[PDB]
């Protein structure tokens, strides 16, 4: 029993992750094969953030320019390129602990783990989810850019998120391993805005039976709703639109539980118009969005 | 910026996880050196729980009894025994991925990651605290117990705690890697029952410096107060006393913020009043006690 917000073990990550200098500028690289993947901003100062020109700063760049060091040993590099916001710097020698991998490219409202990297090294592992605005809610200091997001399946880590940037509210932005930006974020230090961040109701009843499953019941109510009219108070408190596929994904906590999705939608609803009163769930005076139904069933029947 | 509930960098401890098998039971081991450590309830059925004699049981078990298994390859047992409540299995392999490492008893109020394990295979990472009763709120199902609990210092691992139980308030109680419980709980399946859960003061006030560092400030007010007011207002709130070693561990932050300790204690006292309003700290409705000053000047830095 128990219910924690838990990351991916990260030892298959950390086998990955190298230092990338180029001039003064040091983040980290992300090394599969015998390509590291990193940031575009690499090639930038500070000062050229404000108005950079990629391909024009890239000119000025040769494969000996890229410093890349995986733990205190050199690579060298044999080629670069540019894909959309990141460089794919080719190396002479494969990575030897390279696990089996994927790129995946998340929609809001999906979790992952956040290897938190600074000059190659893991500093620590915590529990991310892409935010319906496209942002993530990380912990980054200047040097973590190229740390990156991941789920596991099995010994399979798909990797689906590239930190590149902080917004002036201290939200985060960043890319797929295809280096394309999730939302409309660009690698530019310029005004760029978030859009509302809106709760992911599919996760939230997620944990509400992650809730109930480790005896946190007292939110249950006598109530139950339609998709429609929980989706007029979801729409007041800034919820998600809850959607039949959402209800089909909940299908085996709702089973497992035995209670229906639309009955925990009603104490959702219950819970936004009343409020918790002083009470908590899970240990949380919120309604916690970043556990998936998978995540819930993850935990709850002890996948490795 | 942005600040996360963050777990130590997991590879070097998945790098020790093994599997122990005796007769029916399986659960975790922790693999360092030739000595393979697991909870000492590994020889009891669950009908041996109820009230085992460890030394009797253990008298019918062999080194051969003990099936131990590193990934799908097994170790080979040439000797066991009993440090109060761990077992201590030598086996005739070092493992080569032996960390430095170090067995630490922590103090309440101290934080650690928990690698949760089921049959030898990691399942997921989070952070923890010791709390002041000497249980710990973790996520455990059957089979997780041997999960360890551990601190890294650049590269040295520090164990601290290894899985054991479950109390029937679904709390967690376990032992420090030389076998001995945390607080006054023991391996039979009885009534256990966990003293009051006080809240950690010292590490709610560092997360109250951190929620500054990270820009929310919306609850420095205007008054200061004095250790043996603040004390009066915390018996009342079920918050440990707050002592002057305390004061003094939160000096660097102090120094940081330009938050003398006193105002920020006196802050703190009017959150514990006035609640939060239906406002937030760190996307928090409560006030967080599982990050020790230590973790937030840690992952305020950037330490690797
Ligand atoms: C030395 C150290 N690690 C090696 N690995 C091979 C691939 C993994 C990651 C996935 O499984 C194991 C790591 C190889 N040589
Ligand atoms: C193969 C795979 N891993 C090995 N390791 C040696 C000790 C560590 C843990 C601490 O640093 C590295 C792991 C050795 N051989």
């Amino acid at each position: 029993s128990g219910f924690r917000k838990m990351a991916f073990p990260s030892g298959k990550v950390e086998g990955c992750m190298v230092q990338v200098t180029c001039g003064t500028t040091t983040l980290n690289g992300l090394w599969l094969d015998d390509v590291v993947y990193c940031p575009r901003h690499v090639i930038c100062t500070s000062e050229d953030m404000l108005n950079p020109n990629y391909e024009d700063l890239l000119i000025r760049k040769s494969n000996h320019n890229f410093l890349v060091q995986a733990g205190n040993v050199q690579l060298r590099v044999i080629g670069h390129s540019m894909q959309n916001c990141v460089l794919k710097l080719k190396v002479d020698t494969a990575n030897p602990k390279t696990p089996k991998y994927k790129f995946v490219r998340i929609q809001p409202g999906q979790t992952f783990s956040v290897l938190a990297c600074y000059n190659g090294s893991p500093s620590g592992v915590y529990q991310c989810a892409m935010r319906p605005n496209f942002t993530i809610k990380g912990s980054f200091l200047n040097g973590s850019c190229g740390s990156v997001g991941f789920n596991i399946d099995y010994d399979c880590v798909s990797f689906c998120y590239m930190h590149h940037m902080e917004l002036p509210t201290g939200v985060h932005a960043g890319t797929d391993l295809e280096g394309n930006f999730y939302g409309p974020f660009v690698d530019r230090q310029t005004a760029q805005a978030a859009g509302t961040d809106t709760t992911i109701t599919v996760n939230v009843l997620a944990w509400l039976y992650a809730a109930v499953i480790n005896g946190d019941r007292w939110f249950l109510n006598r109530f139950t709703t339609t998709l429609n009219d929980f989706n007029l108070v979801a729409m007041k408190y800034n919820y998600e639109p809850l959607t039949q596929d959402h209800v089909d994904i909940l299908g085996p906590l709702s089973a497992q539980t035995g209670i229906a999705v639309l009955d925990m939608c009603a104490s959702l609803k219950e819970l936004l118009q009343n409020g918790m009163n002083g009470r908590t769930i899970l240990g949380s005076a919120l309604l916690e969005d970043e556990f998936t139904p998978f995540d819930v069933v993850r935990q709850c029947s002890g996948v490795t």
